[PDB]
DNA sequence: TTGCAGTGCCCACAGAGGCCAGCAGGGGGCGCTAGTGAGGTGGTTTTTATATGTTTTGTTATGTATTGTTTATTTTCCCTTTAATTTTAGGATATGAAAACAAGAAT
């Protein structure tokens, strides 16, 4: 029922569609204390505060390293600790962990 | 000793193949982020639900009006007895009208 403007977007809540028409007007009020980059919601300048200082929560349980994010953690555990491998490729046996 | 037939040696430029940097092939692991997606919390209203006040409905009691009841004073229908009232002779009256007499008038 909802309907997009600038695209074809179609979602059933309209909060969706807010959310949608904020990525089209890219409100963008969140600086970054030491560069210029500036980011639309509070966990992105969180985490680029967690990269210009070495800041990262989301430990490793498998290892001693650490990473700022979440799917930093997932991958590495894909890549490392649990070889998931969901994508396989045509015609050889290849898989890996990030479709790119 | 020489000419001829056959050998020795030294060089050198090719020929060859290992050495080497350069470079491209497939694949593993990380740094970072935009953009939804979903889930949880808070606010809002809202909707159901509950309780109070007012009014409407139902019930009760009293007074008035209607129908009925045996008196009860008309009233009215029906007797036997008078009290006017009417009818029928019977005698008397009256008022008329001829009748006779008397008085003018004529012949
Ligand atoms: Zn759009
Ligand atoms: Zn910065
Ligand atoms: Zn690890
Ligand atoms: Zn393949």
């Amino acid at each position: 029922t909802f309907q997009c403007e600038l695209c074809s977007y179609t979602c059933p809540r309209r909060s969706n569609l807010d959310r949608h028409m904020k990525s089209h007007t890219d409100e963008r009020p969140h600086k970054c204390h030491l560069c210029g980059r500036a980011f639309r919601t509070v966990t992105l300048l969180r985490n680029h505060l967690n990269t210009h200082t070495g800041t990262r929560p989301h430990k490793c349980p498998d290892c001693d390293m650490a990473f700022v994010t979440s799917g930093e953690l997932v991958r590495h555990r894909r890549y490392k600790h649990t070889h998931e491998k969901p994508f396989k490729c045509s015609m050889c046996d290849y898989a890996s962990v990030e479709v790119s």
